[PDB]
Order: structure tokens, then C-alpha cells, then sequence
């Protein structure tokens, strides 16, 4: 399994490495997104709290597709003022509710070193 604790600073960083295999190993969700919110990668460990497939969420639109439930001001809001302005770093509580059992869970997004190109992180809590 890969060490790297979420909420770490440098993070965005250590995961410039990663294939979609050094993913998987994380203790905790991950996504990465582009600036329409279209999926390019995706965690076992998210597959693990949410109960979607990994492989087959790549491509589709999270805010649109994916999860509906974090198109709100809250979350979605959130991720679009960070696109626009080029910079974005928050953490955040949320509840996971769509089409699924209700799930607390932290959310960090934060941009990527890569281009136009966004992390969230997730785990329970």
C-alpha cells in the first residue's frame, strides 16, 4: 500500500507519480478531474465508499453523470470558482447520498500539478 496521509500538503505532489495502479493503493478516494468535471482517473478506495465501478465512471461528467447530489453551491460552486480562478484548495464535510445508503465522508479538492486538471480525496468519517 502507498504512504501518503490525506489532507497532506505536498500531496498534490506525490501523486504527479502515480499510473492508475500506484492508485489503487491509497487509502482513500481519489479522483481526478478536468475542468468540466469529466472523470480521468478514479480510486478502488472511492469504488469502496461509493460503491461504483471504478473502470467504467471514467469519461463521464460527476457533477452532470456521476453524482448529483454534489451540485449544490456547497460542492459544485466550490469546484467551478477554483477552475476559473486557477487555484482551489478546500476540505470539506459531506454527505454522499445518491442512490445509495447515506454516507458522512471529508472531502479535500485540490488542484493538480498537471495542466487543467483537479483532485478530490475522500474518506469516511
Amino acid at each position: 500500500m502507498e504512504h501518503v496521509a490525506f489532507g497532506s500538503e505536498d500531496i498534490e505532489n506525490t501523486l504527479a507519480k502515480m499510473d492508475d495502479g500506484q492508485l489503487d493503493g491509497l487509502a482513500f478516494g481519489a479522483i481526478q478531474l478536468d475542468g468540466d468535471g469529466n472523470i480521468l482517473q478514479y480510486n478502488a478506495a472511492e469504488g469502496d465508499i461509493t460503491g461504483r465501478d471504478p473502470k467504467q465512471v471514467i469519461g463521464k461528467n460527476f457533477f452532470k453523470d456521476v453524482a448529483p447530489c454534489t451540485d449544490s453551491p456547497e460542492f459544485y460552486g466550490k469546484f467551478k470558482e477554483g477552475v476559473a480562478s486557477g487555484n482551489l484548495n478546500t476540505m470539506f464535510e459531506y454527505t454522499f447520498d445518491y442512490q445509495m445508503t447515506p454516507t458522512k465522508v471529508k472531502v479535500h479538492m485540490k488542484k493538480a500539478l498537471s495542466g487543467d486538471s483537479y483532485w478530490v480525496f475522500v474518506k469516511r468519517v
